[PDB]
């Protein structure tokens, strides 16, 4: 059932929201302080770093402060373990490193690898999740772009170019198992007959180059118009659970979705402060910290606005640069304000990229009058060939064909999904870069 | 010759005209109940089969409509055309009269299992412009069928004819009947494969998988089929019971004096409980400039209001059958007007002038040439498909020609429409 | 800054001496400030000089009083020697080859627009279907540098096609080259460019060039030229400017720019008009000739214009001059509207086809259009094959141009660009 699936995820929620109750005993420090989102990355971090094989703010009176005081590898996720109840929490992990992916992939613009692995710059809305480690899960590979997969399968391939002995031994043919794996979360993204099929013979041969390169990048082409099931969810920093679950509110009692309502309720009713650096909009910040809670780095500007109560401008015109802060000059002078994590409505988050019977694939021309007379090139012509057959799918796909026609926005007091509000907008920027 | 086509239509029209005022005397109808659709279809159905007859004649009681099956004489029904008719038999007014029910059935009814059971991909409706016609069409009867519907009749040519076979009768008519398919193409390649098609002594999957490959290259390199605006004949009855002379004035189905009829016309028609008048309307519109398969964004632009595809459109057929209780029975008058109009068609697909455009100003636009036009300078099926992969659904065709204004009688002043647009969708399935 | 100042204020110059023989020429004509606005007498003026500078010694043509209601016809008779001296007299003392020239595109134009050449272009062997392309075709030998930029690449092809037809059948053979070299900067794709050099090396031209050169006009109409798009507006026009107390030269002109757009908005010419045709019709025909978009996008032009700018077809005119078969009785006059909304530069160009996401990747299920840069997203041997490649991976709804537009008549520094749209039910593009 739906409420036997949602009450899994408000378990996963109260065992963030406590473990950081827990800590906030732990590292003394007070509410007002223990607010600070500043110091929520650190203490989600740190908790995080507790598996893998950091300045805790404390602003008194005038200026901040850079007490980055180091605790124990064990006493950390044992706090844990006995904040989230019995067994080892593992979903509230991903849970943190995806909410940490999210704010990476708004603020900076990983642009940096697809200019060092060899792809196209211009793949950056589909290069999400790029951040986030291998480490992660079955949800760390859900979330990531179709730009990461066809990155990390770049690199093997250049790997296996300059080889170690990479393909060869019981190491190399370790390593040809998870390139397979990879190609199978990439092929599980990808949403037609022809991609899907393309994406097969590229992992068939074990024993890549060139070839299968040209494919990988010709692919992320492919991605940017027929668009991939790029997961999206609502991870916020723990902090706002931390005053979520110390409000009397059970997550378990009422259920939570990653891509309802309830993070917009959590993120809503929520005092979080934060801190900019002089000459930097305290909520120029506000509009990259909403976005990454709700994963909108890659949203077209005009949804990701009509949400919203403003506009969501991007980076080329905005007074930011990153989220922590940097040990380059001065400290002294920091501003902490709250941000703004309200909006006027919200929208349910999904999954597919939103794509495009025994019904008409052409027309006759009864008038004589000056026109193009459509016909669906597509489905007439199919009768590389995967090569040609996606080269003829976008270009048959126009800019103007609208995707979730049907699906619209939603009044943020309308607790169960009940409001049809698909709005108007076509009035002539969309993109965040 | 111009003015003589314009007599001989004109004929033929103030004919079917005097037939359905003189038919509603026999029936003894009282006007309103004559600009019945119903009453129309009824009228027509019978003087289509007296010459090869029931039918049910309702009437407004005081305000409750009234179903009434009406019996007559194959025999005293053709002297009645014919008195109408002037005395010599008028083969071209029944055989527009098909045309018309073969358009309202194009615009109805989208014969999928009719193409399944023959073989056929059912997407390609486009292409199967009136099936419907009985074989007894004459020669704008064969132009009206399009060239899908030429390949179900060649199919079942072999799927029967060739499965079991004096054949030398049904040899000379394939021949000349693939030859309706063969004209109506455009294409020096797409005419060699008719010919290729046709000259086989023993045809079956050996020419079959051509034709419905013929039947593929049809939905892009389109084949011209014409297209015939042909109304209810109440329209008629009414505008030659109101004093026209159609020999006179001149008539012209491809023209503007349909048009400007359907202007001035007011044909009444039932409605079940519930199903849409404005959509209703939709229905008969189309039916009476056989436009249905075709763009529903010119037939828009045309009508000047959003045309709806089916399904989206809300009325079970035409005609009210026995199934209907008359109770629950009410009619409102149809909407058959439209905003402009435009010239019908016989052509399917894209010199002397202008063809490209060499800029002056130094502003952002799209440079317009035509790709088409411009390229024009032993298997066919290579050649065919080598085509095809050369023409996308942007192409420019029809260039220059626009949609003309109501007062616009003698057209001189074309519109051509702009679709900036995104999709407001093209096809009526 | 040299030429900034150089090239604005010869061009003044040259227009200027215009100016000034226009008004020395409606004096010895004896004509009054109405009956000197009259483009068939402007016509005439600006022919006589024409000839005058050519090479029995007497040259003239039509002349045209309003007189007590109806239009007279007297025509005028002007040693060819006296026409000189005077054209000289006005540009005081000096060459003027320019003034001629400019007064010599003007009526190319006007030709351009008026008239279809297709009895010349059939006859050449040549497509009718390529009127874009016979720009200048009309305009003589004995026209200049500038008067060679200004022709289209289909002129071109016919003027090498009659001599490599004629003349292949010593001192005229360079005519060939000069032409070919001509011809040869037109083309912006080296695959074109590299056969007009197969051209100028044909020894003995046959049809080898023949069939080649009428392949490389059709190329044209895809893969289009550079040929350059000038203002030249009737003499009348720039003599009233003059007379009403213009100095271009220290005011500044150019050809290309606003100045004669602002020239026409204050402009107020006079044609006559014969009894069947519509002054607006009329009026649209010397428009287009003015600013030489006898080829442009009927759109852009209309845009421009606010004017619904009708194809030729549809046209009820017979073209500006008047000739001797009518009689002045059935004759009446209008003054002409040769205004436009905003105003844009005009160009040698032929039209031409790297930061941030192109694309969309959606996060929220509100319903919306996905949208992507399809223009850069779809972008991803033998010379004659080269341009049929190119003739190909081409695309009708491309645009061209990217990021330039009109401007307000306000803007004489354009500072703000405004790019057009036309969602909007117009009437198509080709003019004929």
């Amino acid at each position: 059932n739906a409420t036997e699936i949602r009450a899994s995820v408000g378990k996963m929620i109260d065992g963030i929201g406590r473990f950081y109750i827990q800590m906030c005993t732990e590292l003394k420090l007070s509410d007002y302080d223990g607010r600070l989102i500043q110091n929520s990355l650190t203490i989600e971090r740190m908790v995080l770093s507790a598996f893998d094989e950091g300045p805790i703010y404390r602003r008194v009176d005038g200026k901040w402060r850079r007490e980055l005081i180091l605790y124990d590898k064990e006493e950390i996720r044992r706090i844990w373990r006995q904040a989230n109840n019995g067994d080892d929490a593992t979903a509230g992990l991903t849970h943190m490193m995806i909410w940490h992916s999210n704010l990476n992939d708004a603020t900076y613009q990983r642009t940096r690898a697809l200019v060092r692995t060899g792809m196209d710059p211009r793949m950056c809305s589909l290069m999400q999740g790029s951040t986030l480690p291998r480490r992660s899960g079955a949800a760390g590979a859900a979330v990531k772009g179709v730009g990461t997969m066809v990155m990390e399968l770049i690199r093997m391939i250049k790997r296996g170019i300059n080889d170690r002995n990479f393909w060869r031994g019981e190491n190399g043919r370790r390593t040809r198992i998870a390139y397979e794996r990879m190609c199978n979360i990439l092929k599980g993204k990808f949403q037609t007959a022809a991609q899907r099929t393309m994406v097969d013979q590229v992992r068939e041969s074990r024993n890549p180059g060139n070839a299968e390169f040209e494919d990988l990048i010709f692919l992320a082409r492919s991605a940017l118009i027929l668009r991939g099931s790029v997961a999206h969810k609502s991870c916020l920093p723990a902090c706002v659970y931390g005053s979520a679950v110390a409000s009397g509110h059970d997550f378990e009692r009422e259920g939570y979705s990653l891509v309802g309502i309830d993070p917009f309720r959590l993120l809503q009713n929520s005092q979080v402060v934060s801190l900019i650096r002089p000459n930097e909009n305290p909520a120029h910040k506000s509009q990259l910290v909403w976005m990454a809670c709700h994963s909108a780095a890659f949203e077209d500007l005009r949804v990701s606005s009509f949400i919203r109560g403003t506009k969501v401008v991007p980076r080329g015109k905005l007074s930011t640069r990153g989220v922590q802060i940097a040990s380059n000059e001065n400290m002294e002078t920091m501003e902490s304000s709250t941000l703004e994590l309200r909006s006027r409505y919200w929208a349910i988050r999904t999954r597919s990229g939103g794509n495009t019977s025994s019904g008409q694939i052409s027309i006759q021309p009864t008038f004589s009058v000056q026109r193009n007379l459509p016909f669906d090139r597509p489905t007439i012509m199919a009768a590389s060939d995967m090569r040609t057959e996606i080269i003829r799918l976008m270009e048959s796909a126009r800019p103007e064909d609208v995707s979730f026609q049907g699906r619209g926005v939603f009044e943020l007091s309308d607790e169960k999904a009940t409001s049809p509000i698909v709005p108007s907008f076509d009035m002539s920027g969309s993109y965040f870069f």
